Formats: structure tokens, sequence, C-alpha cells
């Protein structure tokens, strides 16, 4: 069985983020969508929303399983038996940051690789903060999130 | 009449924002500079302000409309009857937000055009984050904003 | 009144180009597509070939000219009394380049203003470089072309 | 049970094409590496010596099969019932390419996956292009290459 | 006798830090290892903290001279006597903001020639920054920071 | 007593290059402005003229050598007992390259430290091939050369 870790922030959940597990399920044995807590991202849903939301954005598919973690995500990586790291790669400028992190990630677990999947064009432009500073501004972003994150993401704006 | 819509935060309004204002109203009949609030970056300036900075900085300019608004800015453009939205094309790490709210513009007002002005080489490797961080620190920045601006910067960093 | 030209090489044209010159004829009152007639790259269609091709490609759009020109860039808009240079921004790469070039076309003629738009996402990761060289490897390369263009396309890779 | 193909010229293969098809070999149960026949640019080292030189570089690797193919490289991953396409990452300017490559391939094979492997920063910095340059102008390049590797160049490079 | 100086936050100084101050050691006859105060960053250490800590980690180097400032860079640079600024170059993004940073730093101080040193490949994937994330996650770090500022960074994040 | 190289194939040397050099002359003693004799790309000027149309264009500049080589650059520099490397950083694109040419540099001769100077403003969007192809099309490129430079370039278009 091989089982590959896919770490985020996830606040929350995109289309662009099912597309990135989507195709990692279809790669690997099993998946862990592991949302990190990230406090110094001062996320807009708690940790327990976020995974709530991710697993049911991700209950049609089979081999996914989500978790949450505060943990060093090498050692989180090491204690889910992962032996794949997924990352999505968007822009230029999200590449400089994954390199650094995959470089430290290797430091840390060198038994742990880093793979990059490349998303539909489709969402090759919207990121959780775009969307978020859309939906701030009352504009539609129902077409950017899953049904469950968009109705959660209203419910969360209207206080 | 052809009408263009420049926005963006201004806080404050420099030569570099000058310069694109300026050939944008030598390409469409009426430009409308529209300052965004902008909260969330924690401005200097009030909007009250910065409006009042780009109204006299633009006094020159017969065909420029200076506003502020807290809107989205797609349904800020369709409420102008705007069907050109402009940004000035400085950098690479500008170029790749810029495409991300272009297209997420298109999605919300597909008749509403983004086009891409370049500033001159004078201010290609200005912002208003490196004027104020410069004049935090007493540089003379007297090159870089209208005489306006340099005074009201001057007056807010002395208490 | 604006005139704006569109230059390029458009061996071939593609559903690129038709893109941006569409996006170019709702913003100006005259478009110019201006085929470069000696490109140093040996092209694989002829000048004949590629201003029959753009014309029969462009002939729904009632403002747009297509015209080839063997000068610089600058020489023929100066001539053709253009004021407005559209450029087509896919991705970094090519935005670096834009930028000498946009730097040189402003010494060579200041009365011209580059203007650069944003094509779809379906077009954003396409050229006639990847097309030609898809092709000649015996890829589908349909869905990136107008018709006319891909039936002279395979005509020209069957001989 | 996954089949994956890891396509380039490899002219000649480096321990840079050695890091990621390694890499590659621990996640996926068969690796194609799959060396391009006909490349545009006229090779340094002919088809088969470029089979013969990765064949006994990769000759410790059980999982790994050498093939040289002259078709586009969708149509021999077709072919060959690979899921998956290995693609190395080294730097930003690779990346813009690789998106376009990518894109491309997903629109040629859907059902081909590319999966992007970082090297070792060891070899995040050489090409197979810099090195023969390096080489040819009379450099050291024994660090970059399998000793069989480097024992050819200096005999191509001898005559 | 050339003087340089070395302006930065050293938050704390790293290995890539020390590879960069060596390096200009080894070009000019004096270096000033400048810390900038930096409140604007919310620094883990104080800056008599990091003045401490860098004086230790470049104790071996007998032409280094430790400072902290809050000053315009520019004119700390003048009264340090200082005709050279030295700044290390990592990455694209890191590029962008030292373009911007010497293009103000020339208009404040034309004399002033800015240069930019490149990091060893084992620390061009590290930042100050990132070392504090794995750190604060209690992931290992001694790899990337001198003896004495890991010891520190260790007792700072035990309370 | 700093012995420093500054290898490129200046064909021409432009205002670019002559603002670099006398960077470089400003902070150390002796600079070899180093052409290269037989680049892969076969120059418009033969070497006997850009080494002429580089003396000419630096003889005010007491400290610079102008020589030939026709060696790897870093058996030139090591032959020479040059220490220091200098190259101009203009834009991101040529960084990408820089930061493979200066990691080669360090393994073949560690003893060469690479340095990056960068340019005015003023010469920050322009490179020998960009003036020569607006040359060659008939464009104005006096702006951009020495004075003995615009004449000889003249003189090899006219036939
Ligand atoms: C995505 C990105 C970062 C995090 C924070 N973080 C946790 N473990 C880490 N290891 C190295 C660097 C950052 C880390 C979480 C999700
Ligand atoms: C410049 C940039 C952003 C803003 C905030 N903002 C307002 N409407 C928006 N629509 C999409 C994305 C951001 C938006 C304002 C000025
Ligand atoms: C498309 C491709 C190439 C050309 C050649 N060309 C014409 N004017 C130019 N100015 C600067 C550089 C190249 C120029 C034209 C169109
Ligand atoms: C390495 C280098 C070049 C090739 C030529 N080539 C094959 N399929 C392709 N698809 C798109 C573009 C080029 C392609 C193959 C391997
Ligand atoms: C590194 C980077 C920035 C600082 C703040 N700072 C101080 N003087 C400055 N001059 C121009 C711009 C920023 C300046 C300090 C260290
Ligand atoms: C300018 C342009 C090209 C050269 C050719 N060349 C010489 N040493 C080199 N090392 C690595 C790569 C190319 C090299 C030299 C100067």
């Amino acid at each position: 069985q091989k089982r590959a870790i896919y770490p985020g922030t996830f606040d929350p959940i995109t289309n662009g983020h099912i597309d990135i597990v989507t195709r990692a399920t279809q790669m690997f044995d099993h998946v862990i969508l592991a949302i990190a807590a990230s406090p110094s991202k001062k996320p807009m849903f708690t940790l327990e929303e976020r995974v709530a939301l991710a697993q049911q954005a991700t209950a049609h598919l089979g081999n996914v399983e989500v978790v949450g973690f505060s943990d060093l995500m090498a050692n989180f990586a090491r204690n889910q038996h992962a032996t794949v790291l997924i990352r999505g790669l968007r822009a230029v400028a999200d590449f400089e940051y994954e390199m650094q992190l995959a470089h430290m990630n290797r430091h840390l677990m060198p038994e742990l690789e880093s793979v990059f999947l490349m998303p539909s064009k489709e969402w090759s432009f919207i990121s959780s903060s775009l969307v978020k500073e859309v939906a701030r501004h009352q504009g539609d972003v129902t077409h950017f999130l899953p049904e469950n994150v968009h109705q959660a993401l209203m419910a969360k704006l209207a206080v």
C-alpha cells in the first residue's frame, strides 16, 4: 500500500484543492488530507471546522482520510507511515516557497518524497485567500468551492 | 465615450501612480481613479485623506475623476459604467497577483477588460510601501511623490 | 478615434491570438493585426499564407485590418498613425521580454503606448511554437486553432 | 501496479537525471526512462550511445527499463500503458515551460498524470547543456556525471 | 581600506548569513555586519540579543565588526564610511525586493555600491523565517545555525 | 590588491556594459574586461573589432585592461590571478542562468568569487542582442551605445 500525505492550511478547502487530492487518489492507494492548525496564519475557520468541511467535500473519494495536525509536518508524515508528500503547484511565487519547504522536509525525513501536481487550468488562478477576499466583498464564489464550503463561508461572513 | 477605472489602495498615491493614470487619460475618454478603503492593509492614510491627496495630485488632468469605494471592485466598475480596468505592471511578483485578480474580475464581469500599462523606468522600482519605509527612517522621498503628497506624508510622520 | 496595432509573426495564428485581437476590437475603434514579413527564424507558413489565414480567421471582426510589414514594428506603427500597441500576456517568462520590448518601443516611438491584454485561461499555456511542435510530432492541436488554420496545417504537414 | 515514464533527450544522462529516476523507482512499480530519438537540436551523442550510457548508469535499479522513442511523448506513454509522467523540477525558468508542457500533455492524454520531482540541491543548478558547454571548453565535469558517461564524454571530445 | 556594510534583520543569524559575511571578508578589508532594529517585522530576538548572537557567531573572522542600527540604512552606510553594501542573493522573489532596495539606496547615496553575493547550494533554500517555523514545531535545526544561535533559539522557545 | 575579471561577448559593448565596468573600477584595484574570442553564436563584430571598440570606449578608466580569451572563463580567471568575477544583473530571467553559471564557476574555481552588480535603471532593459535587432531593422540605438560603437555599427549595417 503506497501512502501519501497532502498537507496544508485549507482555510477553506477550494475546488483547486479537490482537484489536487482527486489526482492524488488516482495515483496512490491511500491519501491523508492533513489540515495544519496554522495559528500564525490567523485562519478564518477553526481546525475542527476545516476538518469537517474537507471530510464532507471529499466523502465521494473512497481512499481519502482527513485529519488535523499541529505537529511538524515531516513528523506527522512519518507518524502516518506516508512516503509521499503531495503539494499543488500553481504559479512561480508558489514554487519558490515549495522548494524551500521540500528541501527542509527532505532534511528532516529523507525517505519522504515531495511530489508536485498541477491543477486544472480552471483552478490555476485561485487561492483560499483570493476566494475569501471576494466573499468578504459579497462577490459570487459559488464556482470555486464545494457546495458545503460555500454555505459555511456565506454563514461565517453573515456573523 | 470609453470609460476606464484605475483601482487601487493608493496609500499614498506616488509618481508611479501619476505616470499610469496619465498614460490612461491619453488612451481613454474618462478615467475613474478608484481608491479602495482596503482596511485589511491597515493603511497609513484614511480613505478620505487618500481621495483628497489623489484629487489634488491629478487636478491638472481634465478627464480624471477620483472616487473612494469599499465595494467589490467588479461591482464598482459595473456601477461606474466602466468597460476597462487599468492596473500598472511593475515587476514579476506583481504580475502573478495581477493575473489572479484579472481572471477573478473576468469571472465576475466578463465585459470588463483588464488592461495593463507599464510605468516609466523612473518609477519601475518604487512602491507606496517602499516610499513609506524610507520616510519612516527620515530618508528623502521628495523625488517619488507629488508635492501635496510629500507634505502630507511628512506631516503624518511628525505625529 | 483610437488606432491600435497588434503585431506578431502569427505562424500560424492560434485561438490565443483570436482571443487577444477580439478583446482589442471591443476597446479600440480600429485594430491592425500586423504580420511580420521576414522573421529571423524561417517561418512554417510564408507571409502570403500567414496573411490569408489571419484574414479568414478574423473576417467576422468588422474593425480588424490584417496587414503584412517588414520594417521595425515601431516604424510601421508610426506610418499607420497607431497610438496603441497591443501585446498579449500569458506568463512570467514572456513578461520579462515584454518589459524590454515595451521600454525599447517607448524609446523609439514615445507617442505609441503599449497595452497588455490577458487571454482566456483556455489559451494561457499555448504558443504557435508549441502547437507546431506537437502537430509536427503527430499530436492533436485542433482545439487550439481556427478551422481554416487546422486545415492549412494538416496540408503543410502532409507534404 | 503503476507504470511511469521519465522522458527526455538525456544528451548525456547526468547525476541530476540519475537522482530523479532513483526517486521515481522508490514510488512507482515500473519506470520507463524514455530517450527521445530525433531531437530538433542535433545531439552530441547518437540515440544508440544515449541508450547504452543510460542503461549502464541505471543497471543497479531493478525496476527501470531504458527505451528509445521517436513519437510525441504522450503517444509513446499511451502505447506503454503509463499513467504517470515524471518531470524533474530544478528552478523557476524550467517551471514556466513545464506548465505549458503539462497542460498540453493533459490535453493529449488526460489519463496520464504529470508528477514533478525535486532533485538534490547538489544537482539543482546543472543541465546536460551546461555540462557539455563546460566540457567542450576544457572544464572539469567529472562530479556531475556517472563514471561511464564521464569516460564516453572524454572520448567524444578527444575526436 | 575598502569598507563594506552587510545590513539585515538577522533574526536570528543563520549559516546562510555566515556564508555571505565570510565571502565578504575575503573580498573587502573591513566588513560591518549591521543589524537593523526592524520593529515592523516584530522580531523574535531583541536587537541586543541579535547583536550578541552575531558577535559570537562571527568572532572567528578578524575583519568583521557587528553593530546595531535603527537609522535609514543609506545614512548608516555613509556614517560607517562604507562604499559597498552587501546583500545575499538566494532566489527570484528575493531578487525583486533587492533591486527596489538597491535602486532606492543608489538614489539616497550614489557612491555606495550594492553588491550581491551568492550563498553555497547548502544554504540556498533556507531563511531565518523557515528555520524559526521548523523550530516552533520542535524540528531539528542544528544543521542551519551556529552553535550559540541554536542554543539561544532552543532556550527562547522553551519560554 | 584585488584583481577582478568582467567577462562577456560584448558584441558590441553597450552603455550597460560601460555602466557595470565603471562601477567595478570604483571598488577593485584592477579590472580585466575579458572578451570571449569564439562564441558559439557567430558574432556581428569579429574579436579584433570587439576588443578595439571596448578599448576606446573604456580608455578613460585607468584601471581597466581589455583582453580577448578563448578558454573557459574560469581557466582564464585562474591564469590572470583574478579572485573576483563581475557579473551584471538586469532582471529575473538573467538571474536564473546567473545562479547556474556562478555555482558552476565556484565548482571549477572555488577561489574565484562571483559578485553581482546592478546597472542604472537607464540600461536595465537593454542587451547587445536587442540593440543589434533594433539597429538591423532600422531603429535608433544611439542612446544605448558609446559614440565609437555607434559609428562602427552604422558602418557594419551599411555593408
Ligand atoms: C503548510 C505549510 C506550513 C505549515 C507549518 N509547518 C508545520 N510543519 C512545518 N515544517 C516546515 C515548515 C513549515 C511547517 C503547515 C502547513
Ligand atoms: C486593490 C486590490 C484589492 C482590493 C480589495 N478588493 C475589492 N474587490 C476585490 N475583488 C477581488 C479581489 C480583491 C478585491 C482593493 C484594491
Ligand atoms: C513579431 C516578431 C518579431 C518582430 C521583429 N521586430 C520588429 N520590431 C522590433 N522591435 C524590437 C525587437 C524585434 C522587432 C516583429 C513582430
Ligand atoms: C524530450 C525533449 C523533447 C521531446 C519532443 N516532444 C515529444 N513530445 C512532445 N510534446 C510536446 C513538446 C515536445 C515534445 C521529447 C522528449
Ligand atoms: C533590511 C531591510 C530593510 C530595513 C529597513 N530600512 C532601513 N533603512 C531602509 N532604507 C530603505 C528601505 C528599507 C530600510 C532594514 C534591514
Ligand atoms: C561570455 C559568453 C560565453 C562564454 C563561454 N564560456 C566560458 N566559460 C564558460 N563557463 C560556462 C558556460 C559558458 C562559458 C564566455 C563569456
